[PDB]
């Protein structure tokens, strides 16, 4: 399985607002397209104003396929503007599970 | 629940060796002390020679308690030298799960 | 004892304004909740527009408890918006005192 | 008062060794020259293998004066080699105390 | 041959807008002055909101010459304001092709 | 098309040695597996001791497939040790070509 | 002699405006207070939108003295707002000349 | 005029050794090839174990020409190994002087 880890640094103080709108209007739409959400966290100790969420994909072409459909969803497009200015810097990475990882 | 995310950058080319000794001699000892391993990953696309593992703790004082016992385990101390020089740079952070996170 | 070190990078030229409102409306409220302020500094030589303050906690669960109360304080919530846009980037870390540290 | 903050990133796993030799052979020599040690900490949560110590100076020329005598102390010179290879990366910065800082 | 690699970090969510106006109003003007465009990419996995484009120059004085003319082009100056606020951080570097590089 | 950009920071002064052994023993083996090499560069102005090479893949699952075969090649495994210690830090990213990119 | 190196990252595209107002209204005021300007540069190849200027001081307490007077100059205070929002991130450092440095 | 700024981070504690061998065996050879040394500094406050030297070039092709000759000098090649392992990380950048820069 492939694990995508996305890390965002939000505008200082935007985490509460971000998590509210995501919970209320984005996460369900996103999960119906992307598949398996592994974890969704916000900072406590370390980088402040940070969001980290992990998604698992069977293959990377499947990921491309799923993300393409998510991006086409007009409901997703209507949602994006609600967090588009809350996120200042972002990046994502693909990782693989160790043989001894619960996540496989 | 508290989530600790540890990220290491290993010596270039050390991931295979690192994952083998961890699987063979460290992970079980570590899991018997720390409790719940959420995920253990190695790089594929993004930062190279990277290890990322996540652990969940009921409270931070419980984390402190568990890590103190792990550090006292002479089996742990016998193991550490096997990855101590494979890891070049490291850092860890504590995060909290979003209400809509599978991980809670 | 636990030492929390928070480092912020403010909007260029915001330190004077920041330090004035903190002194006038935030530090006392914060101290009555958080406990022991170890030091509060602003840059001179090195990173510019930087704020660094250190707080000591008996335990991390006590820290969590104290910060929860501070976050619940409506006076704190009325103050936050006064520095919320003055801070651009932030992060915090927990450290422990060396046996030979005055700070223990 | 001026506050100098020195931050070092040590070789992975070198904190115990570092703190022991500093306590046993360096800190007293250093304190007799530099004056006031404000705090000496090692990482717990955040950057790993990190040392952070803070020194207060009445003036920066006094700091220069004090550090020149410390560097001239042959006992200091005999000590340095004991942590010179334990430290990988380092940096220091000068800051000033806020009017509401305990540290002034 | 010299290869210049320019990397920009755009405002979160600005890639589509940026790529549209560049395609519609800037790339042709830029190519007629700079010479050979080697590649123009936007992020997918790794740093998000990133643009990376590569240009080849026979010599660095030739590069200077070409960029001077591009900067003098009033059509270029009329275009710049259209992406000037879409780019947050940028940097460029000059590199040389390996003997076994297709790009020479 | 997908473009993978790999950037390495080598041991200070290792570029000549690195480029020689790659040219002599690694690049051909690598190209026979990976497919299309877009460019292979070493620093001149900017980050020093840096290597940047770009590879194009039709799909990411094809990339996975090709890299799996490359990693299985015992000739590749015999070569790796020759640059494994010349590379200090590394990272890779996947990007897409702009519609106006020669590289598509 | 002491050399202070200040490095700023300006808003994308602000260098021309910055350099004009500094030349027209700030540099002379600043030089009459600070003493010896060693060099004032703006980026070309490397970090973009960057300003780097170097000032030489006989002693650090002299630097403190001179900068205090510059900060007190009402003409300086009237000027500051003109570049205060053009500069996004900044930092400064003190260095010493090598015995073989023209700058001593 | 073009200004090249080279910044190196040396092995912890290597500055004295580095500066000695450069003064004794490298700087003169280097100056006879490169032309005008603007300044050569080592850290005091800020990044520790850092070297920063600045060279001025009439044109970038002239710089290429001069550095090619320096690299061909067998005396330079005999010297390089003496600082090659003292330098851990490096980078250089080209900048231009402001109209009001003493350095033009």
């Amino acid at each position: 399985m492939f694990y995508e880890i996305r890390t965002y640094r939000l505008k200082n103080g935007a985490i509460p607002a971000y998590l509210k709108v995501v919970e209320d209007e984005g996460i369900e739409i996103q999960k119906s397209h992307l598949g398996e959400l592994v974890g969704y966290f916000f900072s406590e100790i370390g980088p402040i104003n940070e969001i980290v969420h992990i998604w698992a994909f069977s293959s990377l072409d499947d990921r491309a396929e799923r993300r393409a459909r998510l991006m086409a969803d007009p409901r997703w497009l209507s949602f994006l503007p609600k967090i588009r200015d809350l996120i200042e810097v972002a990046e994502n990475k693909i990782m693989k599970p160790a043989r001894f990882s619960p996540l496989m």
